[PDB]
């Protein structure tokens, strides 16, 4: 039973939207403004707004999505803030100014040091974890679906409601998602980070996918991956479900390989790319992340 | 230590002037985090005199002590920049100062929140104490709206770093520059004073060199008209001559608290029922949008 105080029904006089973001395959994300009763200020926020007008008793199924979207609670998941049942129903979430991982390691190829590329790998990992532990499914795990809080501090975003280049290849033929499905998206946005934003099986149709992928070809090894970095990815791709990792065992693996992070990944000037200090790491927490989480694996 | 960021010029910029008092000027801010392309709000108080490398020493000590004050009821500097000018930087709260708040939702505030708020302001003080620190310069104006179920005292220290608040001063601070946790509480009493009387000027139109000799007098604030007789017992005892004789924030927190439990029995507001505590929902709401610190819950009636 998800507690339903977790999600703010909003009236459509309540905010206003003031810029686009981006759009996906459910809808296009503004940044839009809150402005509570009786107040003055304009509070930041993001807003989903759905591709399609709703029936009321559509939006029956839609309210109780979003009463198990609100009742997440873990450090590296986004949970669902609120909802506006206009005509076409609009969704509320935290604003992150950093956008989503994917733009930001594009943003920074290919200076982004090996002790940031695996910490984020153990962050998704754990948030994908917790989604398994809530016996959530996520379905559209990529780069995309991974938000920036801070540059220390990934969360995972729109779980729990096709991307084909993303998707397992039981996914692809039979449209079963599990959380081992997950796990082989997991892969892909793994390989998405190591290559800095490239996109999957680029210039190959969608239509053909699955042949290539009963042929036994993946994604190539990124170039700043060493071979266990690859193993792993690849252990994400095998045909049977059951053969890949387990979430919790991504944890281990790659907070494993964050302690010695030059061994695993090989990053041209890695050495000067930045490691966050302390006084940085507590700046971004003190102006913009004050929400209880879990220590970074530093370098031994 | 790790705590107090120093800042070049480049990775902030002043954008709009918030306000300004004794010691230096407010502004709305944004800080640009190098190689990023994100433009983070802050808040930056630029000091009124410009510094010697060796007052620099002095500021420095000081920056990091009000860095290191860690409390939900207590603001604490973020950062510094050293120039020919110090920079402070801070959250910015969109919210503004309390004063204003209860200015702007004057005569539309509960018991509850007034009540509560007295309790977060003397949480927040008792910290101090506890840290050995004192304040000086305690005032609705320097309590801020990080939402308005939270509060937060902020500029401490700042009056040590360095045109003075009569009357929000303890006599024997008028009189001798004498600042004690005890002299806070008598400026915590004003504070409280200001927030009841929904922003009131204290001893308006009453001159600053008056101030001392109205006290000795005997003479004092008036009692707002919402407040019934406990709570003003309680601010008249703050503003006491002798300094021990003031309570303790200690003893101001279990006070206040006792009365946010009960709190139409201790102020008397019109149309007090139609005004209440958020509803989890709407908590929940503030607190994801601006408020993820930790905070203890907000004392609600039985
Ligand atoms: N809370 C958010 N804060 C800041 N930016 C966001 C947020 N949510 C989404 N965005 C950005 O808006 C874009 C579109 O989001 P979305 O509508 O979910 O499509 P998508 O996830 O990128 N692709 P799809 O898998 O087809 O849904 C995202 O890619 C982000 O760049
Ligand atoms: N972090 C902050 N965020 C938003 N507004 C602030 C902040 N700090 C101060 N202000 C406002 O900036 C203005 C100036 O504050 P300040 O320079 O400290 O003088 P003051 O507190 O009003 N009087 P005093 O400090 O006692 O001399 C006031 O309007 C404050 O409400
Ligand atoms: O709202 C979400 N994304 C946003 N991006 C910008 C503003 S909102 C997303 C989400 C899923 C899980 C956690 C957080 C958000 N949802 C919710 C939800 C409830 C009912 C029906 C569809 C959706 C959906 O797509
Ligand atoms: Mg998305
Ligand atoms: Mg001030």
């Amino acid at each position: 039973a998800p507690n339903q105080a977790l999600l703010r029904i909003l009236k459509e006089t309540e905010f206003k939207k003031i810029k686009v973001l981006g759009s996906g395959a459910f809808g296009t994300v503004y940044k839009g403004l809150w402005i509570p009763e009786g107040e003055k200020v304009k509070i930041p926020v993001a807003i989903k707004e759905l591709r399609e007008a709703t029936s009321p008793k559509a939006n029956k199924e839609i309210l109780d999505e979003a009463y198990v979207m609100a009742s997440v609670d873990n450090p590296h998941v986004c949970r669902l803030l609120g909802i506006c049942l206009t005509s076409t129903v609009q969704l509320i979430m935290q604003l992150m100014p950093f956008g989503c991982l994917l733009d930001y390691v594009r943003e920074h190829k290919d200076n982004i040091g090996s002790q940031y590329l695996l910490n984020w790998c153990v962050q998704i990992a754990k948030g994908m974890n917790y989604l398994e532990d809530r016996r959530l499914v996520h379905r559209d795990l990529a780069a995309r679906n991974v938000l920036v809080k801070t540059p220390q501090h990934v969360k995972i975003t729109d779980f729990g409601l096709v991307p084909i280049k993303w998707m397992a290849l039981e996914s692809i033929l039979h449209r079963i998602y599990t959380h081992q499905s997950d796990v082989w998206s997991y892969g892909v946005t793994v390989w998405e980070l190591m290559t800095f934003g490239s996109k999957p099986y680029d210039g190959i149709p969608a239509s053909e996918i699955s042949s290539i992928l009963e042929k036994g070809e993946r994604l190539p090894q990124p170039p700043i991956c060493t071979i266990d970095v690859y193993m792993i990815m690849r252990k994400c791709w095998m045909i049977d479900a059951d053969s890949r990792p387990k979430f919790r065992e991504l944890i281990i693996e790659f907070s494993k390989m964050a302690r010695d992070p030059q061994r695993y990944l090989v990053i041209q000037g890695d050495e000067r790319m930045h490691l966050p200090s302390p006084t940085d790491s507590n700046f971004y927490r003190a102006l913009m992340d004050e929400e209880d989480m879990d220590d970074v694996v530093d370098a031994d």
